[PDB]
């Protein structure tokens, strides 16, 4: 009915999977494109799925003709075979959004254009360390190497310190398209989760985020020791980025706090991001909640969005051992408070993100408390 | 790992769902019996469910070859069945307090001997109108003729008598003398290995005799009575061998005492709320139980006042969608469908959980909710 449809989503790892949690509670039928028994698939029993990959044409195609409205829970995905099926199946948000935004340099001048503050950068017409350490007199070190394209959870991305580094750093992302972006030295990170609607622009509050390596690790929901003035201007930049794309659905945006106070964009995701975890268990409509409801054209009460008590989400990363992150969420279910969730990925690779605990409390000191010896725990491994 | 032992579960309707929710959430496998495709099944796809009742000695059989614990999700579930294998696999929580709860009236002889407050009751060997006559006569009008395993007759006087007999057929009673409660209460108790744990006492309210609504925690209660509730449920359960969660109801006095009504063995009706209202649910903590994970009491408070409103089957096969459809709109709601697809009468179709910072605030949120559900 208002719940007949059929949801096709490009993707089934653990964005896809809190989808699907979200699609089970109203009974909405989501059909998964991904490798067989990926994490979302797992929860979702029934004939729909399609296996193969959402950068596959064909296995692109197939979902579609299958779907009311195709939907994406990762920006890597064939938008040509998307803009090819334009025609059979509602594409939320638009295939040219994806488009652009998977190639960061691209989403980065898309809005440029805009007006949007962001990073110097310079491309690197061929990998070459004459180039690189040209660029390097350019925007000075350390810089960022990042890939265009494939980029997520650091995995595109290379601090150069030194011209010295710059071997290493090619070898490091071989073979890929790059870009350097000159430092950012940010004071703090923040994120704000937007929600483009057929009539309405709503958005979450600004939350505080910590990367390291390059990988989100906790997030602070909602931001800590920033101004109302601050969180303003962070909100209006976001808006201000979403904007720039067309779609409806669920937009990610990532913003640095200068020691200046002013704000500069880091980037911006046409997605259900890490940075809205929080919302689950942080407010009546999460974020998966949300972006279905968006694509669906069904109602947000704007109340829903609202946090409804402190919190912070640490990400469970993969660790030297494959056993590590089991031990992390071991630690957990003795923290006050805290909400376990294990992505079911399989085999734990460094780095790889495998799961979050979310710890909420009447304040925000009281969260850090609960979760700090989660913290050390994790932290000494 | 700490998450690599298998759950086996009799039963896969609503509460089984919410249960393969919780062990979704930490990779937690959960063998489901029942028929296939049941609610739970669908949002569990791999190969340990089995095609079945839990009725059936050898469905159950076979789940328990595949499992490390066993553990229901519906009472009237086969302990005998569940005695046999004992033998084989762990059972939580025990066959045998199973088999005591799911007979009131033999709930109810245990639970004497412990001291538990509850209403004189008179057991009816007969079935007969003159056994009835004369029971009413030490127990007063109204009385609650019940049966021991829809299953209940209030009789109002000697007269009603008659009615109240063919009306509870088949089966075999007692009845209650009367509680004059102001209100209905419940409290979700939690066993563990070592302790016996409780979430707070909440408000429940029935129409047409199947739960309605439950006011998380129960309004204009004080704390006293909120503690006087979970220490007797506490108690009451105590009583029984095993672990895993157990849903208490209980009955509000006029003088503020608090009187048992019954306890089912399992995750229950009251205690949806725990979902969005704790951090940690009646399902998350079920699980934790039986397999013996921490269970932090922190976890078990009320977050914010929330309210659950059932969504039960109307006269048509679609109505349960209205009310979700409503409640899409409903400011701080929380929709739980249970995907049981086809609407019958009465049928426990689904559960909105609306949440505030205050109790008056979400009676507000909910109340349109609630007319429109009330319009049907
Ligand atoms: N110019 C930059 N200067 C300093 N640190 C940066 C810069 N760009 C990225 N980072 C750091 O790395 C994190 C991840 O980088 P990002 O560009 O967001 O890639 P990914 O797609 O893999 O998210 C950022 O949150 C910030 O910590
Ligand atoms: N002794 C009693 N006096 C008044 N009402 C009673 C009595 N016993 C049961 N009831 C009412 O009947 C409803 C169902 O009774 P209960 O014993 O819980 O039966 P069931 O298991 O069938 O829900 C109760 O929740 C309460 O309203
Ligand atoms: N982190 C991220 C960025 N873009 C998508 N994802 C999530 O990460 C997945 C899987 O990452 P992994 O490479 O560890 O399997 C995606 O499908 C989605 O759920
Ligand atoms: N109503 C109830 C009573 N005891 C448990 N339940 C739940 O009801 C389900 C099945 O309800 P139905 O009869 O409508 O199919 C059971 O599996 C369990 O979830
Ligand atoms: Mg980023
Ligand atoms: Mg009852
Ligand atoms: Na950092």
């Amino acid at each position: 009915m208002w719940n007949s449809r059929k949801v096709g989503v490009l993707g089934g790892g653990q964005l896809g999977r809190m989808l699907v949690e979200s699609a089970n509670r109203l009974n909405i039928q989501v059909n998964v494109l991904d490798a067989d028994n990926s994490p979302a698939k797992q929860i979702s029993a029934h004939d729909g799925h399609v296996t193969g990959s959402f950068k596959e044409r064909e296995a692109v195609r197939q979902l579609a003709k299958t779907c009311d409205v195709v939907t994406a829970e990762i920006e890597h995905v064939d938008t040509y075979a998307l803009e090819e099926v334009a025609s059979e199946v509602k594409i939320e948000p638009s295939w040219q959004a994806i488009r652009t935004i998977q190639n960061k340099f691209n989403q980065k001048e898309h809005l440029r254009k805009y007006g949007i503050p962001m990073a110097e950068h310079r491309e690197l017409v061929e990998n070459t360390p004459a180039e690189l350490a040209k660029v390097g007199e350019q925007l000075g070190y350390p810089l960022m190497l990042k890939s265009k394209t494939m980029a997520y959870d650091g995995r595109g991305n290379f601090r150069v310190n030194s011209q010295d580094d710059i071997p290493e750093a090619l070898e490091a992302l071989k073979d890929r398209p790059l870009y350097a972006e000159k430092w950012a030295y940010f004071k703090m990170e923040l994120a704000v989760i937007v929600v483009k609607t057929k009539d309405e622009v709503l958005s979450y509050p600004t939350v505080e985020t910590v990367q390291e390596d390059s990988i989100c690790k906790l997030v602070y929901a909602p931001a800590r020791n920033v101004s109302d003035a601050i969180n303003q201007k962070a909100q209006e930049l976001a808006r201000k980025a979403v904007a720039a794309f067309d779609g409806k659905g669920v937009f990610g945006v990532e913003m640095f706090l200068l020691e200046d106070d002013s704000i500069m964009l880091c980037e911006i995701a046409s997605r259900i991001h890490n940075s809205g975890h929080y919302t689950i268990e942080g407010c009546a409509l999460s974020q998966f909640d949300a972006h279905l409801r968006a694509i669906l054209d069904l109602p947000i009460p704007a109340q829903s969005l609202e946090i409804r008590q402190p919190s912070i989400m640490l990400n469970i990363i993969g660790g030297a051992a494959p056993d590590t992150h089991l031990q992390a969420a071991e630690c957990a279910l003795s923290i006050p408070n805290a909400s376990i969730h294990l992505y079911s990925k399989g085999a734990a690779k460094p780095g790889r993100k495998m799961g979050h605990i979310t710890v909420t409390a009447p304040t925000m000191h009281e969260a850090e408390t609960h979760i700090q010896p989660l913290i050390d725990v994790v932290d000494r491994i």
